[PDB]
């Protein structure tokens, strides 16, 4: 499914950026203290989600086993990242942003693994 | 710099590390893969160090400068390499001329910050 | 078990730059043709060992599930590059070196992800 | 030639014990109950193990090898591992985990340094 890769690639894309920005405003909060595992988590999610866009553009030599094992991965880090930031999306403007970002690319990343 | 200045070079720098490990992987898959090994090795350097960059950036407050100020440079520079490398093959591949736009545009993001820092 | 952490995330560093080397130089050799899954599944391990050492390096005990699911991507995608660069390790040198720190890496993957 | 090639070594070497002494400090500064005053210190070390593992791969590789792309680069860590080493400095009286990152980004600037002035 060439349509469903490329909106992976793209959400990917999408996220690390809202991950990363959310990642430095945490730091950047007088409460910072209480964020560290949001943080942890964003930066996380970012590696991540770089890693499988990567992954995700090269055709040659194609492998399943490595494709889904690195969805599976990115799908699983894209829940736990959004779960935190919810936590405290009320509070901060940035991790609601971060969630919804978060969500959508675990979303794209289940419908290339049910594709394939 | 603006925070919006910021962000445009962020994606920047992502689309093009993307672009170019697309741009790489076309160029492996080609039947005439030996004639294009400096485009796959420039592609590779400069995905990893728009990777680098996209990080960097994304927790730059404007302390420690100096620091935005070398990764910028270093992208621009590879930038600029890959792109002319990849424009050798454009006539010949479209996934090269694809990526030489990419290269060109994270080039000048990254430029219009330095003139801005 | 910090020091078997750190370990892992050596194995990491050092298998993503073992991947490197490799993918370059088979990149070089005359037969490169031959060598392009090879190639490609270098790029894939060393992306994926980019993340897993960066991953590792924040773990906390807490959503242990994140750490698992880079830890399952980082020992398949290990074994796979060991497997492609073993079938080539009889006529290249580099590829019996990657080979081995794939397998170390995989190795050490595997038994952080038992003690987890 | 030779000599640069071992110097190569040497410095993809200081790079990937640099990365891990980086988020090995970033992580426990995370930890930290003063984490709010040592912000700078946390964001310093993730540069400087983003810009350590990219280093090293442009480091090794040596097809279609491009002298000013590699001095560019390398020219970039030597300053991050700089600024790293210089922040972590601030905190090494109180933080162990800072004198351990500091004293590896200082031997990881001087192997780039190597290079840049070799090469």
């Amino acid at each position: 499914d060439r349509e469903a890769m490329a909106r992976c690639i793209e959400e990917c894309l999408r996220c690390a950026q809202a991950c990363t920005a959310c990642a430095d405003a945490c730091l950047s909060e007088p409460t910072v203290a209480d964020l560290t595992k949001c943080i942890r988590t964003d930066m996380d999610c970012a590696d991540v989600c770089t890693a499988t866009a990567a992954v995700l553009s090269r055709h040659t030599g194609y492998d399943a086993n490595v494709t889904r094992a690195v969805l599976q991965a990115c799908a699983t880090v894209c829940a736990a990242c959004g779960d935190e930031c919810a936590r405290h999306a009320g509070m901060h403007e940035h991790c609601r942003v971060c969630a919804e970002a978060c969500r959508s690319c675990e979303q794209a990343c289940q419908e290339l693994l049910a594709g394939l």
